[PDB]
RNA sequence: GUUCCCGGGCCUUGUACACACCGCCCGUCACGCCAUGGGAGCGGGCUCUACCCGAAGUCGCCGGGAGCCUACGGGCAGGC
């Protein structure tokens, strides 16, 4: 038997394909479904993704911002059904996979560390070019 | 005999006494009222210094791997 293949089956279902890739550093807003009384309603979460778990369908990034005047860190599976959708920003270039350390830097600090990704932003703009 | 004790007469001297020496008056200790100083400290106001962060905005630089306008040796966006 091949028991990692059974698992990503049971998985498949759920699976999402329809969402943007994004790398660690980039700026993004979530639209996520969110409940309260009585009805659902979508509340966006915009910030920079400082952190990207992967485990397949299991993987899960983390979002960082400020709102008044806290930090704020959100958690999010990447497949969950709960999100609409996921809306780059804007590019930006980390040289380091998980951005813990901007926890303890100032907005201008992390505005000089995390440059925009010019190179990504082209890149994004040489699509966006429909036929 | 008039030194002494009581009372009185005259001159004089001292006085903070004049309710007139059966006058006045000082400080502690006890009690009550009021205000003030000190006092481990507690709380508040104003102020000074050093540094970290920093909105709007002006000003300065850039305006390119790059957008919009051309009035293209430009302007605005945008970045610092
Ligand atoms: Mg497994
Ligand atoms: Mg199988
Ligand atoms: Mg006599
Ligand atoms: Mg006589
Ligand atoms: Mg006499
Ligand atoms: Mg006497
Ligand atoms: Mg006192
Ligand atoms: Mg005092
Ligand atoms: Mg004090
Ligand atoms: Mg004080
Ligand atoms: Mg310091
Ligand atoms: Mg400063
Ligand atoms: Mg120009
Ligand atoms: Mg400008």
């Amino acid at each position: 038997m091949n028991r990692g293949a059974l698992i990503k089956l049971v998985e498949s279902r759920y699976v999402r394909t329809d969402l943007p890739e994004f790398r660690p550093g980039d700026t993004v807003r979530v639209s996520y479904k969110v409940k309260e009384g009585n009805r659902t309603r979508i509340q966006d979460f915009e910030g920079i993704v400082i952190r990207i778990r992967r485990n397949g369908f299991n993987t899960t990034f983390t979002v960082r911002k400020v709102s008044y005047g806290v930090g704020v860190e959100r958690i999010f599976p990447l497949h969950s059904p709960l999100i609409q959708k996921i809306d780059i920003v804007q590019r930006g270039r980390a040289r380091r996979a998980k951005l813990y350390f901007i926890r303890n830097l100032s907005d201008r600090e992390i505005r000089r560390k995390l440059r925009a990704d010019r190179k990504r932003i082209d890149q994004d703009r040489a699509a966006e070019r429909a036929a």
